[PDB]
C-alpha cells in the first residue's frame, strides 16, 4: 500500500551523494528496473504506446537526480519559500494542478543533495531573522506519501526543529507517517491533511489514502506532538455541495473529539484550472465527472505565466462565508489562515 516504483531512473552524479547511493542499493536489492538518466528533467523510455498509458507509467516512476537550481520559489500565502526535496506524486487526483504547471514531470523526483538544499534553506533564514521564515515542502509533490524511501522530509523536519527562526510545514493525502512519529520537530512543524466532501473524494481521488486513513494519521502526528492542520481543497460547488461541505466538518469533529484543537489551522482553496485542463484531464481522465466548463468561470490573468479559472466573485464569498460558517460550528477557536 505504501508508494514502491515499478520503474526507478539515477542521475550518475547522485550516486555521489547518501542518500543516491543507499536508494541504488536499496532498489538493486529488490530486483527493480533500474535505468540511467543524464538529466532528472529528461527522462527516455518510459514504456507505452499511447499518451494515456505513458502518463499511468510515469507515475510508477522514480527518478533520483540532483538539484541544481539554487533559488527557493515563493510560495504565497501558505509560505514564504518552497523548500524542494521532491517533484511529482504517484496520486491520480483528477483535479491536480501539477498536471498543468509549467515544467512539471508525471513522474516522481526525489533530489539526494539535502546539504545543499538544507543550507540554502538557512541562508534565506538568516537572511530575514529574527522574523520567521515558513518553508512548503509539498508545493509540487506528495512528500509524505514518497518519504518511506527516503526520509528525506524527517531529514528537513530535524533541521528545522534546530533552527530559531525557521518553520516547516506539509499537506499530504497519505496515511504512511509511521517513520515521522519519533522525529525531532522541536514544535516548529505544521502537519497538514488534505480533506473534502464524500462527492470529491470518492470521484476525483483515485490513488490517495481514504479519508479514516488520513484522520488516523492525523491523530497519530498530533499525538507525537505536531502542530496539526488541514486545507480543504478544491472546494468544489458539485451537486449538494453545501450539506457534503457540512457532514465533513461535522465528521471530522467526531474523528477528533477529545483532543486539543486550541491551535488547529485551516486553510481553504476553492478549484482552479488552467486553459489547458480539459484537453489534459480529458485524455488522462476519460470517465471524470469534472467539470471544467470556462463560461460559468471569472478568469484571473496570468503574471509571467498563464492564469487560471476561478468561480466567479458572489460563488467564491458564498464558499468562503459557509466553511467559516462550519468551522466557526465545529471548531471554536481554530484558526482560518487564508481563502483562495
Ligand atoms: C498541489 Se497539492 C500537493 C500536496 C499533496 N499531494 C496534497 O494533495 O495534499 C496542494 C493542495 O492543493 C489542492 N489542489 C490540487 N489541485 C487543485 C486545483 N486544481 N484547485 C484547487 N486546489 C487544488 C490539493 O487538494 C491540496 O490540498
Ligand atoms: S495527491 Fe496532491 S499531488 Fe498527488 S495528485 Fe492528488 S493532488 Fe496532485
Amino acid at each position: 500500500k505504501p508508494f514502491v516504483p515499478k520503474l526507478v531512473y539515477f542521475e550518475p552524479e547522485a550516486l555521489s551523494y547518501p542518500l543516491g547511493k543507499e536508494l541504488y542499493e536499496k532498489f538493486t536489492q529488490m530486483g527493480i528496473k533500474i535505468r540511467e538518466t543524464t538529466s532528472h528533467n529528461q527522462v527516455r523510455g518510459i514504456p507505452g504506446e499511447t499518451e494515456l498509458a505513458r502518463y499511468r507509467n510515469a507515475k510508477s516512476t522514480l527518478v533520483v537526480g540532483v538539484r541544481r537550481t539554487l533559488k527557493f520559489d515563493s510560495c504565497k500565502p501558505s509560505a514564504e519559500y518552497a523548500i524542494p526535496l521532491a517533484t511529482g506524486c504517484m496520486g491520480h487526483c483528477h483535479y491536480c494542478y501539477l498536471q498543468t504547471t509549467l515544467g512539471s514531470k508525471p513522474y516522481i523526483r526525489v533530489y539526494v543533495n539535502l546539504d545543499d538544499i538544507f543550507a540554502q534553506a538557512q541562508k534565506y533564514i538568516n537572511e530575514r531573522a529574527p522574523e520567521i521564515t515558513r518553508f512548503e515542502a509539498a508545493a509540487t509533490s506528495d512528500i509524505v506519501g514518497i518519504d518511506h524511501l527516503t526520509h528525506s522530509l524527517k531529514k528537513a523536519i530535524e533541521f528545522i526543529g534546530a533552527t530559531d527562526y525557521g518553520r516547516l510545514r506539509f499537506v499530504t493525502k497519505y496515511e504512511h507517517v509511521d517513520h515521522l512519529l519519533d522525529a525531532r520537530h522541536n514544535g516548529k512543524t505544521r502537519f497538514r491533511f488534505s480533506i473534502n466532501s464524500r462527492y470529491v473524494i470518492n470521484h476525483f481521488e483515485p490513488g490517495t489514502s481514504s479519508f479514516d486513513g488520513r484522520l488516523a494519521a492525523a491523530r497519530k502526528v498530533a499525538g507525537a506532538g505536531y502542530k496539526l492542520g488541514f486545507v480543504v481543497a478544491p472546494i468544489y460547488r458539485h451537486e449538494g455541495w453545501e450539506r457534503g461541505y457540512f457532514e465533513l466538518f461535522q465528521e471530522l469533529a467526531r474523528q477528533l473529539e477529545g483532543m486539543d484543537l486550541s491551535d488547529l489551522t485551516f486553510e481553504l482553496i476553492q478549484h482552479r484550472f488552467t486553459k489547458p485542463a480539459k484537453r489534459v484531464i480529458e485524455q488522462r481522465y476519460p470517465k471524470t465527472r469534472l467539470d471544467l466548463d470556462e463560461t460559468k468561470r471569472k478568469y484571473k490573468w496570468g503574471r509571467y505565466g498563464i492564469g487560471k479559472y476561478v468561480y466567479r466573485d458572489e460563488e467564491a464569498k458564498e464558499l468562503e462565508d459557509t466553511m467559516r460558517r462550519y468551522i466557526e460550528q465545529f471548531f471554536p477557536g481554530a484558526y482560518v489562515q487564508y481563502f483562495t
